[PDB]
């Protein structure tokens, strides 16, 4: 049945605004950071963390969190990938390691109801005037 704590992007932004211990962790690929940009959560009062997840780097990825979060066992790490990718797996990963809890933002940041498609604020990079429809 359900395993990885997940739901809707809006729920995560709401929880991040009432959970003083909540934080957003971008598991996206560095290439996405130049295209889509990065989240904008500071309006509440937190700071994002960027760490490219990879199954080959599970341990090497994990350390980077433990070394930034004072109390991982009390900090909530809301996942953020382009889409599903590994959001639920990584939500259990940190939990099993010792972190408090995590939330896999179903649909990622670019999905049909992702971060952007949820009316949430975001920090896009330097866009250029260039259409792409038809």
């Amino acid at each position: 049945g359900s395993s990885g704590s997940s739901g809707s992007a809006k729920n995560a932004y709401t929880k991040l605004g009432t959970d003083d211990n909540a934080q957003l962790l971008d598991i996206r690929a560095t290439a996405d950071f130049r295209q889509v940009g990065s989240p904008n959560i500071k309006g509440l009062g937190k700071k994002a963390v960027s760490t490219v997840y990879n199954g080959e780097d599970k341990p090497g990825f994990l350390k980077k969190l433990s070394l930034k979060f004072k109390d991982p066992e009390n900090t909530t790490l809301y996942i953020l990938d382009k889409f599903d990718g590994n959001s639920e797996l990584v939500a259990e990963l940190v939990a099993l390691n010792g972190f408090k809890s995590a939330y896999a933002i179903k649909d990622g940041a670019e999905g049909p109801r992702g971060w952007l498609n949820s009316s949430l604020p975001w920090i896009e990079p330097k866009k250029t005037s260039g259409p792409s429809s038809g």
